[PDB]
């Protein structure tokens, strides 16, 4: 049995403002624990593919709250690995986007996205990609920001090494927009990247729920649009002939 | 995105357990408040259809933590209420019973049988029902309790009134086709007709198709020609069936 019909949704969006509350705590005493790191996990989880969960974050101040959490605990990478992946399902959010332009919140990814912890840089490049996806009038900051960081995007993504499971994924719908925007080849260059990877540690997962979702059309349209970046054409490539 | 690959359950233990702490410290605090309530509630639906949630509250000594909550908070019907109802979802899951074989518990649950609240003691007898309906053998307690148990469980289910609203939502009945069948404890068929007919009259649009799919006529029409059956089980189980046939 439970409470009523519908009761469901009202206890997810109540833990989501629970655990939310530990953070603030942990943040308030300086104290990396397990159970924030716990705490954490638990919230980058319920915003995977949730756009309400999401949309419940931002509403009970989480954005500010994620920010203050980074700047207490400049060099636990763990914890700035799960706080920028939740960002990242955040980015994922079209409606979402205008919450996400905020001047401190883009200053300090754009500071975390040239960490060479990739574990750590993966998810700043995620929010940054997805971000700039949106196109230009879309963005509401600083122009000369935009044009900077989609550079900034491409160049780091290029000095990253391979790692040793940084991420997992139930489907890869949210990347095939990115997919496409020609104009803008630190997208691609992300989306194509983030696939590589995916596809070539765990690839009977993800090589099939890549070919399912209609991800073979996408990098192949990548493949024939003989104008695109050829960074993002060469991994395009080795994507397709890993599946061809 | 999220952590690796399967790794949901990791945090839905987490959950309950940091629930669990809320609980423990609204309670010593003696705060009844809305965050205690939506606690108690997220705790009851968490472990709707799971055995597993259901072990790890016990294995969080979730029932210890329930029982200073009811005797910290006598009169508060709401916390009796939502207490009670995931109590009775740990009261469907077999493999748990021996778990509740607990003298302190039982009282407690004998107890609020005898609410002047309907939403209170419905949730109490589900808890016994479903507790007697194991047979005598499963029962680690006193017998005289057993019986003296069934004899109560009957008469309070004849002594409630219609409920306003809905007290209740099931996704399923199956829970309660077993006890349907246990013929020999008439408590314990007639609390599983009482909550069928009182969901599928408060809302029949949800209940009613949900009880038609999963195989309830048959258990109905069962109890409705079995010779020898009690007469309230009974009527409330052809006044269902009128209520469809």
């Amino acid at each position: 049995a439970f409470l009523h019909v519908g009761a469901q949704l009202g206890t997810e969006l109540f833990i989501v403002r629970q655990l939310l509350q530990i953070v603030k705590q942990k943040t308030n005493q300086n104290s990396v624990d397990t159970t924030l790191k716990f705490t954490l996990s638990a919230l980058w989880n319920l915003t995977d593919e949730s756009p309400t969960t999401c949309r419940h974050f931002i509403e009970n101040q989480g954005l500010e709250l994620f920010m203050r959490v980074l700047e207490s605990f400049p060099t636990e990478s763990s914890i700035q690995q799960k706080v920028l992946g939740l960002l990242n399902n955040i980015a994922e959010v079209q409606e979402l986007h205008s919450e996400l332009m905020w001047k401190d919140f883009i200053d300090h990814i754009s500071s975390l996205l040239h960490s060479v912890e990739v574990e750590v840089s993966y998810f700043a490049a995620g929010i940054i990609a997805h971000l700039i996806s949106r196109g230009e009038q879309a963005w509401t900051l600083s122009r000369s920001q935009r044009n900077s960081l989609l550079d900034d995007l491409h160049s780091a993504i290029l000095k990253w090494p391979t790692p040793e499971e940084m991420v997992a994924y139930r489907s890869f719908n949210p990347f095939f927009p990115l997919l496409g925007c020609f104009t803008t080849p630190g997208v691609q260059l992300w989306a194509v990247w983030a696939m590589q990877h995916v596809c070539s540690k765990n690839p009977s997962r993800y090589c099939s729920m890549l070919i399912e979702e209609g991800g073979l059309q996408h990098l192949y349209n990548i493949k024939d649009h003989e104008h695109t970046d050829p960074h993002v054409q060469q991994i395009a490539v080795a994507i397709l002939d890993s599946l061809e």
